[PDB]
């Protein structure tokens, strides 16, 4: 089996994306809840912001994750501060979502310790990843080309992660990429 000189391409390329802003909805089912939200997501290097709201636009969840941890600004505006967003967003709200692995799947990029499959294009189409006991499913469904220092590059536009009974199904109106 050869070296994909495409894909380990596309790879570098996706790298090069550091900071940047991605709107569009985020459905998320499981036994416990199921719920409908808007996501606004805001990348700088070594920063992330992510806040969720309801499909009136209110705010439901603030997360910003820096060096120093993770803090959560809930719903009825408690202020909630630990070294993981994940764990720290479960017990807030029991909403499971993988924020740090999000990092490098929203563009497109596998994590480390992972096994994924290739579309035709050379990108990701099916990828799973064993996760402090959870095994995610990852499927990326669409892809829409975006520009990118004058080059159009492909990202996700349709992706739907699961685990377990949990499924996030996203769908992107807007990516917004930034210098």
């Amino acid at each position: 089996q050869p070296v994909n000189v495409q894909w380990q391409s596309h790879q570098v390329t996706l790298e090069q994306i550091q900071h940047y802003q991605l709107t569009g909805k985020l459905g998320y089912i499981a036994p416990d809840q199921r719920q409908s939200f808007n996501f606004q997501w805001q990348k700088s290097p070594q920063k992330l912001s992510l806040r969720l709201s309801n499909f009136l636009g209110q705010t439901v969840l603030n997360l910003q994750v820096d060096e120093q941890g993770a803090r959560v600004e809930t719903y009825d505006d408690q202020i909630y501060r630990d070294q993981d967003a994940q764990s720290l967003i479960r017990n807030l709200t029991g909403l499971d979502i993988p924020v740090e692995q999000l990092e490098d799947w929203i563009l497109g990029l596998p994590t480390q310790a992972t096994h994924y499959e290739l579309n035709e294009q050379n990108t990701l189409a099916t990828l799973t990843k064993l996760a402090s006991t959870e095994e995610w499913h990852v499927e990326y469904q669409r892809y829409q080309a975006i520009e990118w220092q004058h080059q159009p590059i492909p990202l996700p536009d349709k992706l739907k992660l699961q685990q377990n009974k949990t499924s996030i199904q996203l769908v992107i109106s807007q990516w917004t990429l930034l210098p």
